[PDB]
DNA sequence: TATTCCTCCTGCC
RNA sequence: AUGUAGGCAGAUUUGUUGGUUGUGAAUCGCAACCAGUGGCCUUAAUGGCAGGAGGAA
DNA sequence: TATTCCTCCTGCC
RNA sequence: AUGUAGGCAGAUUUGUUGGUUGUGAAUCGCAACCAGUGGCCUUAAUGGCAGGAGGAA
DNA sequence: TATTCCTCCTGCC
RNA sequence: AUGUAGGCAGAUUUGUUGGUUGUGAAUCGCAACCAGUGGCCUUAAUGGCAGGAGGAA
């Protein structure tokens, strides 16, 4: 239990009894679930398409035995990490479904490699029978578990005498059962000068020499012919080789280690980067991309998978950049210290293409409008106010699948170290002068797009933005002559789709930032007798533990009256912006 | 005719009164070389010499079949340009004698290959004989042309029954005939995966694998040995192959297309830019420098045919800089904000051979005075004074061939794009304190030689040199405690050979441009009621329009008398050097 | 003395009185160590202990027939410059024992190399007998000497049969006899195609091509096989070949000549540096390192031997500087904009490592205190004061073998180009104020090693320094609150163990300096009719060089006693500092 | 011739 | 007023792979640099693992 | 299954 | 109130050489890049040469 | 042992 | 005063190719880096093509 002796609780349980105290499920449930209604009865097969004619199956679980399956591989991930505590070890041979691990350390333990062979297991969970995992249950020490407890997981396991590819503990019992395997093959690795690993049926064994070793494969005219050992020592641990899958790839092709360039540095399949880039230029372009759903069908594809592949590229960005930063060695020379534009110098081609996409989706092909704040509190009293007054302006919600469920019709912008990083926007007031001063070239670089929503800036009046607004009077000029008056209305418009709110002054004409807006019965609350700094100043709690100890406390009862005033001018330049798209 | 129906004019054709007015010649006259005067007895025969005291015999037509021949090649390369617009390709195999085509772009083919293999055709104009001049006229169906015009065509264009080589017209039909040759190499090189190329005679074949293809060519243990595949095309073709200057060249030594390196980049033979950098040595140190003649003895050989070698080089370099600029790899840099001596950084050992030798020619080796004025309409007025006082000032002046063609004996240096790139002259004030500034070490540059001549900067009287006068008088010293005064004196001697001339102040000592100098009468002279706005920073014509049609334009008779104190500055500066130099 | 006289007057000598006159010794003395004393009687003979099962011994003269054998080589030396001169010609295939050549340049002839060859010679100077001596000095050219003569040479410079290892000539004579063999095979690796060179019995012969030619060694399933044509050239020059040490070495191990790394530079054993960084890691842990003796135990080794290693690394480092240097790229970029620590961008891995133990030598493992100063001048100026105050201050001396060898225990800091290029401390008063701005984060850099001594600032009175004490006051801030009285004090605490002590301050309150605080007579003396410029006219260097270093004048030096008490009282301080 | 939980997306197997 | 004539098209236009980087009206091209002319799997969930984008408390 | 000594240390051979 | 069972550890975790550069609580590691999967010697003085750190006249 | 001509020079074939 | 002798000169000094870059009292040399130890053509107009240097209109 709490990641220290749950092996321990496995171990000294002697009855199923003691296994569903363990799972947390009740023992009528759980014999119900495994004996009544037979394990064997509750599976469903699906396929999934392969381009070989043939298709791969999958068994599912229906409901229960689903939930049942996750507690086990739950019980049993807890294990392995207790197993290699004590043992004293780290997993170094297996990447697959193991915890911590990932296709970009798989890759990288064979990065820069000479040769690499490519070995895949011929029905990788098919081989795992229930013979086996009950006798590894039984025998293989650190686990030695009385045979009803080890009868009983592998009955819970198995579908038809062998791990079925959907149940949700058959990954960690094939890492567990396969370890055998993974030590057999390193000791055959390093003794014929090779670096090994795996990841689910997946082998690479490369290595620095210009010839593979003869032993482990030689490349005749036929093909790739992998050595007897290699084979005999796969086939004498309970797995057949897919003789079909079997590769050798040298240095002047693509070296891939599942999915993932390893001729240099560990890298993204070049055409699959580009072709992101070329979806990314489609939705810049005409209005979407499409995408073949099931059968070369071409539908729109939505923001959420563009975005979605664009992280998956920026995951191997990112462990490049992590990686390159402990190797960099000081130089000298200096630069302007980043000017406008001079931020996206650092960039890749590949980070370039995502801090594109990044702002295109905030503030060109926005579906909502967007807003931007100065600070990390600014976002949370937009929240609870717009919470607050939901009936007053039902027009700036949406709505869910019929269950009272409605959201916030905003991008309320959260600025962080990734805004940072590729837009430029950490928060700050000069960052937002910036913004504004790169807005015009950063609308221009979208094809001639014409944004369907507004991009607003709410914030504080005279107290950040000053500097900004000397830049709007001497090189905007979006007015005939505006040198004081947006300086006290409704909202500004400074370019194409930018809109710019100033929280409203007194009655007296007085400077007053957002937090002005709450009532006078809110500002006054101390918080472990502490008095609330005025905004952050100064025995005294800053703008943080106001925003989230009063503002987003409910029971506190705040009423945002004079709040109204900032959303109405939202509403506001929502319309007039559809004015624009009219005339 | 428009560019694009001349073939069609020649398709019409049905007679030798068709083509001689498509040639724009009387047809008399043009009957009367071909026919009554024998083609073969209009060429003479000259010889030059080869490395193994051998003889390339070279046969030139006389004046009047050499007109016609002209006329010729005229018509046949618009046909050519225009089959290549109608069928809607272009030139990618052929670089000889075509227009567009040089051997840059040849070399450029085959830049970093990894093997290059040279074929040489024997005899090249001795195989395209008459009936293969006249059978490609009448049988090619871009041309189709009447057997009388095709006949005629192949008479006029053909010695002995072969192309002569000093044909004007040999070239073009070479290449018209010579384009079966090259689309069936094209396709033969597509297939065994090499580049190819052909220039006049000059077959190149590349390819990057490191064996040449067994087809193409063999490197056996006498030497290389065409395939047979190769020599069955171009003998089948009609053309013979010169065994003795078959090469196979690898990367380990020098790989030549055409004159040019090309084992990494385009560049020229090391050795002859070698030998020109020595030339210019021996140039500045003994003031001339010697190469072979005809008859083997030495000569001196003067400035330009040095200077044309220079050119030659350049050309290469300003390739090379293009391409590079087209790829450029953007990324951060700090130039340590330029200084005196920073132009030259940005060019290579090259071209920083080749602006010195600019340098030596305009400012240290002159045969005759060099002014350098501010600007690019200064000169344009002077150059007019000149003229229109060339009776008050012979020695000015230098006398041309035979009869009487006199000459402005000034170099009026004139500044461009080129002179700022390897001058850093742009024509500005700053630009002209630089080199002021400069001045010393350039002098010292060449090896303590003397200049035999004046260099004079002509300028304004403290509009533009107000600063540059400053230096004289704040690190230069060149006057006793002067600050003023100097703007009085018709001449001034900066230093070595650098002497300034300032305009002549006012009757009244006022501040004053050499654009003064012309009389008030027509200082207005304004057309279409537009003013000429002297400063030209007060729609006023600007400088150069003024300068264009008041100065240039003759008719007018404009009274040069203000400039004679300029051209009196220069007598007393070239008689002040002289005196200095007989010192 | 006369350099290219002695090869004429050997050649012209006739008798053993000329050879004696040579070698500047009487006739008697040679004639009765070589003669009456058997030569062979004056050669001990002691063993050195080899990796193997060996053994190398060495037989050396005793202390007489050194004496000899030391004039014979100068001569020899002298004799063999003088034949390179005259011959118009130049060494280049014999680094050796050879004056004006090293280690580095014999790598450098290989450097870039695909192919390197070694050999050794077996047995190198027991193949030179007697008689080839003998013969070599008789009918060779350039030296025709006389018979009595070159018996002399060759009986002095011989051992029975053999050149003794440990003779002070054997080295040049086997250079002058080796000659032959080295054009031999100069021409011979020219004609292969091959760079040649030797250093003692250390043969090398490289080459950039892929395949070492078949005629000078091939590789076969035994190992390295030398060819018949290189084997008959070294042996009918009457030498054998060390088998077990023939060594091919591609470009894929490490390409070692006489020592050092040859891949790509010459460079030194990768190996031998990291083994140099870890004892100087060690010495800054702890309070020293340990190196094995001799018997094979592990002893604490001083800094001396430290520094050699570390000097012995920075020679190699200074060549490929300077070669670097003559290569060079102008262009034109910012560098740090200068600011402090980015003197050490210039320097490598080596050199910085270097300069940490250099620190670490003058400021933190210090065994006496450092004194600083801003001037070349000052630190005369001192030593000249202690000199004469020996009696007035034995607390400021040391004995160095207790044999009346009394020196300063003062370790006075000396600046030159070195301590310019390695720590930035080339004397002007803005490199030590940045030394004082860097010394805390020097001190933290030794983990958390606690000095021993103090390390003083010897400056004047508010002249030159004015620029450290508006740093002490406006940072630091070693005293709750000072203005100007920290012009006046008998020493200051700025850091850990960095005191600053200024000169005694005028009564009036006139700032002073060094020369201020001469007598008013000692500043008034004056040679040929010069008077001493404060800062016609003699400079600080004339000053020092021949007022205050001359003690002529028994010059007095009447304040110098205050700074030397306001060091003691520092002392003292930093004493109990660390006893606190 | 700040640390939970709950939607959706990517990728590998 | 003119003034002989011998063979053109196997009918037509930028060889190619990989990697790294940059860039482009881009579901893929182009340029540079490095290495080359072996072979080769390739529509991966509803599950595991590693992530990514949001929302609530 | 600055030009002479003296002491000490390093490295190669 | 619950409910069958047929194979695990040949018992456990980061293959390796050289060069260059950087760096580290370090008598040796680690990382980057380059080239790889041949062989091999190593206690170097009291002598010579090449240096380094000081002290004196 | 102005965009037209004219002169000269370089290079490739 | 003196204080024995056994062979060297095959008689003399920086192996070399190409590319790229830099640089030099230079018709060529030198240095760095990259790749090496295959072969080999070379006096190119008065013509064509590509350029360069100038002058007039």
């Amino acid at each position: 239990m709490t990641k220290t002796s749950k092996l321990d609780a496995l171990r000294a349980a002697t009855s199923r009894e003691d296994l569903a105290k363990i799972l947390d499920v009740k023992l009528v449930f759980l014999t119900n679930v495994l004996y009544r209604i037979g394990s064997d009865n509750q599976y469903t097969q699906f396929t999934i398409p392969k381009k070989g004619k043939g298709v791969r199956t999958i068994s599912a679980p229906t409901d229960r035995l689903k939930d049942i399956q996750r507690r086990i591989c739950d019980l049993l991930s807890d294990c392995r990490d207790e197993i290699f505590a004590i043992r004293k070890i780290s997993n170094n041979y297996s990447f697959g479904f193991e915890r911590g691990k990932s296709i970009i350390l798989n890759a990288y333990k064979h990065r820069g490699k000479q040769i690499i062979l490519n070995i895949d297991l011929k029905d990788f969970f098919e081989s795992f029978n229930f013979g086996r995992v009950r006798g590894y249950f039984l025998s293989n020490q650190d686990f030695l578990l009385n045979p009803v407890v080890a009868t009983t997981l592998a009955k819970a396991a198995c579908y038809n005498g062998t791990l079925p590819q959907g149940s949700p503990c058959s990954p960690i019992i094939s890492n567990l059962i396969c370890n055998i395997m993974d030590m057999r093959l390193a000791k055959l690795a390093k003794k014929y000068g090779c670096t090994y690993s795996r990841y689910a049926d997946d082998i690479t064994i490369s290595t620095n020499k210009n010839t593979f070793p003869l032993e482990m494969a030689t490349v005749q005219p036929e093909g790739v012919v992998l050595g007897k050992v290699l084979v005999k020592e796969i086939e004498n641990s309970g797995f057949e080789i897919n003789d079909s899958k079997t590769r050798l790839t040298y240095k002047t092709s693509r070296q891939e280690v599942t999915g993932l360039t390893v001729n240099r540095i560990v890298n993204i399949d070049r055409c699959y980067y580009k072709k992101t880039r070329a979806l990314a230029h489609a939705l810049y372009r005409t209005g979407e991309y499409k995408v073949p759903d099931e059968n070369g069908v071409l539908v729109s594809g939505g923001l959420d998978k563009l975005e979605g592949m664009f992280g998956f590229i920026d995951q191997v960005d990112k462990f490049n950049n992590i990686k390159k930063k402990l190797n960099k060695q000081p130089d000298r020379y200096v630069l302007t210290n980043a000017t406008l534009h001079g931020f996206k110098l650092k960039l890749n081609a590949r980070e370039k293409a995502y801090s594109k996409f990044i702002y295109y989706k905030f503030f060109h092909g926005n579906t909502c409008p967007t807003i931007i704040t100065e600070g990390k509190t600014d976002r949370i009293y937009l929240k609870a106010a717009l919470h607050s007054l939901e009936t007053s302006y039902p027009e700036l919600f949406r709505e869910k699948t019929d269950s009272k469920k409605k959201e916030i019709n905003l991008n309320i912008f959260k600025s962080n170290e990734k805004t940072k990083y590729f837009l430029d926007l950490s928060g700050g007031t000069a960052d937002l002068k910036k913004f504004v001063e790169r807005y015009k070239n950063n609308y221009a670089s979208y094809y001639g797009s014409v944004p369907k929503q507004p991009v607003i800036m709410v914030l504080d009046n005279d107290t950040g933005p000053s500097d900004l607004l000397n830049f709007l009077r001497n090189k905007v000029k979006s007015c005939p002559d505006d040198v004081t008056e947006m300086r006290k209305m409704k909202y500004i418009h400074v370019f194409y789709n930018l809109y710019i709110v100033l929280t409203p002054l007194s009655p007296s004409g007085e400077q007053t930032s957002m937090e002005d807006l709450f009532p006078k019965d809110i500002l006054d609350i101390k918080i472990d007798g502490k008095k609330f700094n005025k905004n952050n100043d100064g025995t005294e709690y800053g703008k943080h533990i106001f925003s989230m100890r009063v503002v987003r406390d409910k029971k506190r009862k705040i009423d945002f009256k004079a709040f109204c005033c900032i959303f109405d001018a939202i509403k506001d330049i929502k319309e007039h912006y559809k004015l624009m798209l009219n005339s």
